[PDB]
């Protein structure tokens, strides 16, 4: 990585590349029964050649127009999951987080810590006013991210998700920059 | 329009085009310092060689509707179904309509056909209407509909300036 | 459909979406044949992908319209308006339809709105169509409405292998 | 230019670049209108409009292989234009067309660089016709065709809209098992 | 073809076309690497033919090189390019290749020099180069007959087969001419 | 930024983004009268507005493409110049780096330790075998980058670079990657 996000000495924030497209697909493949709820949706397979030439390059080509940061998570210099600024309003000040993890690595504070540099990324450079997290209402592991942070539940939405054949609720939290 | 949507008398629903673009943008300035609580907010020659042309595209393109409102023939407003997202089977509808056609319950038909659209045509199971908090009057809309209050965006708007906070609603393809 | 054009109770005519892909396919194949007299030219995959994403896209950019026939609500073939010319003034219209429902009337009927159309919202001057010199049952359709003849194509088109020659039938607005 | 279609010591044909511009531009407008006739179209655009859009439009079109549209350069010089469009490979047929200045008629520049034309048409596309189409009151470019071997095929009741008006566009075709 | 490039009565340069691609495949699969070290080294017809030929075309619409077909006697014996165009430096560089069973017939030294002529009457550069593997007598040699002088060294320029070379370098300037 | 390269204390390396525009080419019209020496011309130079909406735009898709580097230095926070990795050869396993800097910037090491970041990246993560650069025969200044870093000088461009009307030689310099 030429550029990179140094979140401490364990944890580091980067673009995927093409190269990186076996160990994401084989790194969601051992956990492909679960990483629904935190709101991505492979109950039905990465592929690692669709990785390498449509979904990666389509992220970077992202990353490089300015709407939002599809990234890898890197603990000690392997990838663990990705972390993502979405759904960005600049007009309105506003994007979303999202993020996800392999069980192995679930307790370490990574998705925490991760979120945190990337919110201060989102008020002090982007300068935007909110940022926010969704996750399934149900269990988690997930919503104990903005609550340690410090964002504030806002409301649901009925029906947000539809994750492998179930309707679940999603609820929003959102933190402004004067509170941060 | 060869492809329109009568909702009624009245009240024809229909796709911009490059000569809607004059209209449009005067529609737009007599009511410049109103669209932003209604969620939208200019020259009338980037209608025509860009606007209108790229929301055309998105339709065919299939991802959501910008359309022109009409009453008795004449473009009064706009009604959208946006954010559409297939994988959680929802999408979201906004609107406007210039206040020299306000009252005359033309929003709420609109909405109403293209409710229909997405639940039995798309096949949506979600709608939501979204609205700035302070505007009675969009809120208005999914209350006489049948939409339940959802929760609130903090600061999810941000207007010629100023914070305000935007508060949604939701219908479910079975509460229908 | 959001947007439909109502032609008469039985017959609408709508644009195509790539869901109309698995449907559009069955009734090309069931008519591989006696389709290119009719003057058209793959798999349920291409037109889902490829194929309707164009034509819709033509019609977002405004040049022409490659619609779907719907009698009693299913596909049954397609109409078409194509080279545009604005210069000019003037543009073709083609059509086909599957056997199942040659007899209804449907050609004509689309066919006379879509006149309209070139007529009254493009303002166009002049419309064309086209057949193969010996389809009978082509040659009707312009002939009814009351088109001239104007001349013929020295095998204009080529269908399997051989070339047979086009007959040209107009309409111009001052006769319409 | 490098690739170039050489009809004789006098008059070639070749594609036209961005710095053709200048001379297309003030070659057309020397003759404002003499060329919505000719099947072109009028409000004369300006060098900057054909350096930047028209005369790439048209390369890219060489590149992808639909039609010609190039310069006629008669001894040494941009005297006028000649085309191939409408290419129809399912039904093999093309149309030509073309305009060439006042002060370059006579010489029999525009048959001379049909017939190549024409000629690339038949054994290079294999295209099995070829036609050309002119308005009715225009016999400049009606002994075109005649002059070549084509045959009137009909007209296209007011098929052109030179200025202001309508007048009818005569048609002519040319299969290729007949020349 | 309609627009050509005649060299000599024996020797012509056009811009490929897509039905150009089942030759071209076969014209490299019989020489294949030894290609490799003339700055070529592969890939299919159907891989030339709907997207190869077609990016050379635009990018001669685009007027950014030219990317043509050696024709010896009406037929495919090689290719010739003028790339590396930069305008505001004046300068490109140009390379070659034909097939083994046509060498020695005096054609890329030819088409070399038409192509030649053009870089510098008609787009008016001030620098023309050429390079070459360190060890490629044969494709050293153009360069020298025609009077190019050696310039520099690229020091492991080349990739070929796992191996690296030299490359050296030739340029020609438009006063010396 | 989020991604960034930090290259020492003072020193960091960043793509470029729409909004460092108006510092661009304020930077550009300010120096310019050099900038031809340094082998990077606008020939018709800036306008903030163009390196806004076209060139700052394609120089990140280029990022993305994964095929250079187009980026900015910035000495203690703001815009003093640019790297680049360029001709990427992915084929003969090489590139070239250029940079220029503005001048009230110069003879504080900032190419130097710019360049030796760019480098490694350029070794030991696109893995190529060469790297060379290149400059104008009388530019002492650009010319001692290579030679301090310990490249080899390959040979000259005769006439290889056009300055505001006449021509000059370019002499290049390479550095293999076994000789690190
Ligand atoms: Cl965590
Ligand atoms: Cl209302
Ligand atoms: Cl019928
Ligand atoms: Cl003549
Ligand atoms: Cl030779
Ligand atoms: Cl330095």
């Amino acid at each position: 990585g030429m550029f990179t996000c140094k979140v401490n000495e364990h944890i580091t924030i980067r673009l995927l590349e093409p190269k990186d497209a076996e160990r994401l697909a084989e790194l969601i493949i051992q956990n492909q029964q679960r990483l629904g709820k935190w709101l991505f949706f492979a109950e039905n397979p990465s592929s690692a050649d669709t990785y390498r030439e449509t979904i990666i390059p389509d992220w970077r080509r992202q990353y490089a127009d300015l709407n939002g940061i599809e990234a890898g998570l890197l603990y000690d210099g392997s990838l663990c999951g990705m972390i993502s600024l979405h759904n960005l309003d600049q007009v309105n000040r506003k994007a979303e987080i999202g993020y996800w993890i392999a069980k192995e690595f679930e307790g370490k504070g990574i998705i925490t810590a991760a979120c945190r540099k990337l919110i201060t990324y989102a008020f002090e450079e982007l300068e935007l006013n909110r940022v926010a997290i969704c996750a399934a209402v149900g269990n988690e592991k997930s919503r104990a991210v903005p609550e340690r942070i410090g964002f504030l539940e806002e409301g649901k939405a009925r029906d947000g998700l539809y994750v492998n054949g179930m309707h679940h609720d999603l609820v929003y939290y959102s933190l402004l920059k004067r509170e941060w």
